[PDB]
């Protein structure tokens, strides 16, 4: 019910008991304090409206899905869609003060993958990793999510621009269902006034930007089933968050990385965090993508023949510059100016 927080956790790997078990960076600060893990969500009069962008360095996100400081964004993906590499990019190419990762995963190998990434990351001195492997109980799996959030909330109270990653809500929620069973609850017969299942919306409302403090911008991964179908957990989470990035198994098969399907993704704060000329270019690019998709299915239907339709020929000759804009080397980050300069070149 209480855990370690503070700048002394920067560079540390924390287990579901609040224990430091490993380090991927050593830092100057030794500050170690104690805060409750079941912190209340910000009262409505304390939240500030999302109006400043959280730049990610990822071309398609910053142009078409622009995030905001304090926003909660879902990442929806099937296995093998580069979810982890997208998270790595979001850490490496954004500009947060402090990154807090909560791995609610299954394999010890998964945690070490992330530790090894952090060990060679330019951001190692400002990240904290919290983990729970498959060995741990459902209670410990859940507490890992609560510990990552509490650590991030401390840094927010200090005034920091914090980015929080929970991977995954799927395994958190499934562990939470197990904990509910210990209390005698099922999703159809819930306890009252306190249900174990209420920890899910409570966990998701803690991010945001405080009027009197910093911000927590949160990315929650949701693991999709077969042909990218969304189970009830995925649909419930889609309605609570402030947007979602959809990773398409169909874009991944084709060698597009990041496998973000822009037309099935959205940032609900988009128009609040970019200016008019950005909005205009984004709208023009999305229509170009929609026209490209329309030409892809005409091609698959065997209906495209060059020189028949000058409009189709122009859309066809745009496919290569559009694909080049979308794709991104995972070691590469782009400034906002570079991204808007590139996208403008694409729609001319």
């Amino acid at each position: 019910l209480h855990t370690q927080v503070g700048r002394g956790l920067l560079g540390a790997v924390v287990n579901p008991l609040g224990e430091v078990t490993d380090k991927f960076a050593v830092t100057d600060n030794s500050e170690i304090l104690y805060r409750p893990v079941d912190n209340a969500p910000p009262l409505y009069s304390e939240r500030a409206a999302i109006e400043k962008p959280f730049l990610t360095g990822i071309k398609v996100i910053d142009s078409l899905l622009t995030c905001g400081e304090g926003q909660r964004m879902g990442i929806f993906a099937s296995a093998g869609c580069g979810k982890t590499f997208l998270m790595n990019m979001l850490i490496e190419h954004s500009g947060a003060d402090i990154y807090v990762i909560g791995l609610i995963g299954e394999a010890g190998a998964e945690v070490t993958e992330t530790v090894d990434y952090l060990k060679n990351s330019e951001k190692k001195s400002r990240c904290v990793l919290v983990y729970a492997t498959s060995d741990y109980s459902s209670v410990d799996r859940c507490n890992a999510a609560y510990i990552a959030t509490a650590i991030a909330e401390f840094f927010r109270t200090e005034g920091h621009k914090v980015a929080l990653f929970i991977d995954s809500l799927t395994r958190y929620a499934r562990a939470l269902r197990d904990v509910a069973l210990a209390a005698g609850e099922s999703p159809a017969r819930r306890g009252y006034p306190v249900s174990v299942f209420d920890s899910l919306p409570r966990l998701l409302e803690r991010p945001g930007k405080l009027k009197a403090g910093g911000s927590i911008t949160a990315f929650y991964t949701v693991l999709l089933e077969d042909d990218d179908f969304a189970d009830p957990l995925a649909e419930e989470v889609r309605s609570i968050l402030d947007g979602h990035i959809y990773l398409s198994r169909n874009l991944a098969q084709k060698g597009q990385f990041p496998a973000i399907d822009s037309l099935k993704s959205i940032s609900r704060v988009f128009t609040q965090v970019v200016d008019e000329k950005h909005r205009i270019m984004a709208a023009a690019f999305r229509e170009l993508l929609s026209e490209i998709e329309e030409l892809r299915t005409i091609i698959d239907f065997g209906e495209y023949k060059p020189g028949e339709n000058a409009s189709q020929d122009k859309i066809y000759n745009k496919i290569s510059v559009v694909e080049s804009f979308l794709k991104q080397d995972y070691r590469l980050g782009f400034t906002y100016e570079q991204t808007m300069e590139l996208i403008g070149e694409t729609i001319r």
